[PDB]
């Protein structure tokens, strides 16, 4: 059942992850609701809608509000450098 992958995106060629996130959390969780064309995530191809977002760049997402998750993602994406996401596959 459990299928967890860690992927690193070098954000050299992209300005945004190109994801929407829904829900919050050992009940519930933060999920990829949608993936947008021209984003780093779509280009990489490994992360899909329905994947649960666990960790971004050693910041844990498992017990975090959706509001705070959006803030953190905006903060991370706006600064230069590779982004490492750990997700649980659907
Ligand atoms: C568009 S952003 O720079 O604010 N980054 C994001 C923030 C929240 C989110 F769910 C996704 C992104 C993104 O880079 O796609």
């Amino acid at each position: 059942s459990l299928n967890i992958i860690t992927v690193t995106l070098n954000m050299e060629k992209y300005n945004f992850l190109g994801i929407s996130i829904v829900g919050q959390s050992g009940d519930g969780g933060i999920y990829i609701g949608s993936i947008m064309k021209g984003g780093a995530v779509a280009a990489d191809g490994r992360i899909e809608p329905g994947d649960m977002l666990l960790q971004v760049n050693e910041i844990n997402f498992e017990n975090m509000s959706n509001d705070d998750a959006v803030r953190v993602l905006r903060e991370i994406v706006h600064k230069p450098g590779p982004i490492t996401l750990t997700v649980a596959k659907s």
